[PDB]
């Protein structure tokens, strides 16, 4: 697939823009530093004059209400939580609108899924960086970047995929590298990652794992080690030379066991009910379902959270991180 | 558990001693460079003159043969690969053993399954540490330290215990924290998490997440990022704030998807699969099995590491890695 860098895109397409930011959370935050490094007129739209604002004013922004940001803007950028932007639109963006102006995203789950229906006569994309607000940030403040992904939902001006680029571009994404997708695609992948795998699956893969070992008799601090602490190891040489990287640089026992145990553990089962899960995020039902949950006050987050918080695992994992700090220099 | 600091300690116990660091891979290499800086007399032994070899004479060690360098010393340190170390006892070790000398393990596994069986007038202790080798050297080096347990099998001078926190504290894994543990506990409970979680567990979970999207039509690419690359954005979050901080860092769409679907899929069948490995670690069945494999040329392991190497999973992320690389500061 192509992949842009700094050299394929111009600023000139969004130079004379004035960007409004809704939001100033960890994302909010970061976008809204780089772009105004990078030149851009950015101002910082809130729903209230709460911490968000008060950061913002620590950063020599001057925060506006939402709606005055989105008058007083050409290119409105949504970094609020998913399920508050449809309220904020239909409130506070939507009645603003004119030709010409463009809604901006970081995920696509609210166009694809209908919550926030634009009109015809304005362009919709995203740019959905591939780290932290924080990364994004000190990246672009050294001089690199962080990659993301870009999508046209609707380019009324043709010019859309142009305009998506340069704010990838503003924020520092080109210069590590930007790859096209679209936001059906962007939106279904997502949800499944975290459902099966980066949140979900290895969260539960660790709690097992660390259960059994406390279960059969063993010391907690040492089934936390072995089981939770040790995973940034093999992921960090995932994440900087692949599995073979990561395989090359662990034991032949550690491979031997991996290769043969792993997949009795990670059967053919799980691959079956991830593709269950696909299906289910593909098929619209788990947004629906969620949609309705989030609408009867997210219970379930709140009875898990609990159970994460007194949970075994996590008392240990305090105590442990101290020990790592403690020798941090 | 007891955790123990640089204040539970002396050098004293071991300064005027001699060690032989057999091996320099990664960790002979941390080891020798932390040893040699708290001023105790280090000599790499070593079978072959080759890369190990000259990294040793780069870092200002003139290396010997291991018999010479353990005829001159009096600890004995193995940090050579696991299946290798009985042959490397026997033949360069044994014969040179002598009353109140040291025989000390990274890991527990050769003194745990009597592949090495010491004389009975030896010391026989373990360190090990908790990070990479590199991280093993720059935190000692930055004034800091990793954690790491430590174990004593044969106590034959009654300061067993003393000798491998004195060794801990060398490298400076007690500035960080230093817990004790049995060579059965540590040794049971590594194989237990590179089989289930950490190296066999978590590569199956991220390569049928990967798979599952790229046959269901998703590009290849946008597939990789999310479902192997951004696994170090959440394992960084729990290493750095558990579990509860990791979920407070994601969204809650993300939230009640992993607490839904990643149970759905991670079910407690896998905890019953998890618990049948370690019934078989426990028994020594897997070790038997292994050893045997071991002993017809490891054709598992070689086999493996082709189809890891020319899967489409690999192909992919070489290019990314690019990218990121392209935008680190
Ligand atoms: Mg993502
Ligand atoms: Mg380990």
């Amino acid at each position: 697939a192509k992949i842009y860098t700094d050299k394929d895109v111009s600023l000139d397409v969004i130079k004379e823009k004035r960007v409004a930011v809704l939001g100033y959370g960890s994302q909010g935050r970061a976008w809204a530093l780089n772009l105004r490094d990078s030149g851009i007129k950015v101002s910082v739209g809130l729903e209230r004059e709460g911490n968000s604002w008060k950061q913002a004013e620590n950063d020599g922004f001057k925060p506006l209400r939402t709606e005055e940001a989105v008058r007083n803007s050409d290119i409105i950028i949504f970094l609020l939580p998913d399920m508050i932007q449809r309220t904020v639109y239909l409130e506070r963006v939507k009645p603003y609108l004119k030709e010409g102006m463009d809604l901006v995203f970081a995920h696509g789950f609210n166009i694809h899924y209908r919550l926030i229906e634009p009109p015809s006569n304005v362009d919709v994309y995203m740019i959905a960086p591939k780290a932290p607000g924080p990364i994004v940030r000190e990246y672009f403040a050294k001089g690199g970047g962080v990659p993301a992904l870009v999508a046209t939902y609707q380019d009324h001006s043709g010019k859309a995929l142009q305009k998506a680029l340069a704010v990838a571009k503003a924020i520092g994404a080109t210069r590590a590298g930007v790859i096209e997708t679209t936001f059906k695609e962007e939106t279904e992948t997502d949800l499944f990652g975290e459902q099966v795998d980066l949140v979900g699956g290895v969260m539960q893969l660790m709690r097992y794992a660390f259960q059994t070992l406390v279960e059969a008799g063993y010391q907690p601090e040492v089934a936390y080690f072995e089981t939770i602490n040790e995973m940034k190891l093999i992921v960090d040489l995932v994440y900087e030379k692949g599995f073979s990287g990561m395989l090359t640089a662990v034991s032949d026992t550690a491979k031997y066991g991996g290769m043969t145990v792993g997949k009795m553990v990670i059967d053919e089962s799980v691959k079956e009910r991830m593709k269950k899960a696909l299906d289910n995020i593909r098929s619209g039902k788990f947004a629906e379902k969620w949609v309705e949950e989030y609408g009867k006050g997210a219970n379930t987050i709140k009875e898990g959270m609990k159970e994460v918080d007194n949970s075994t695992e996590e008392k240990v994992g305090r105590s442990l991180r101290d020990i790592i700090l403690r020798g941090k220099p």
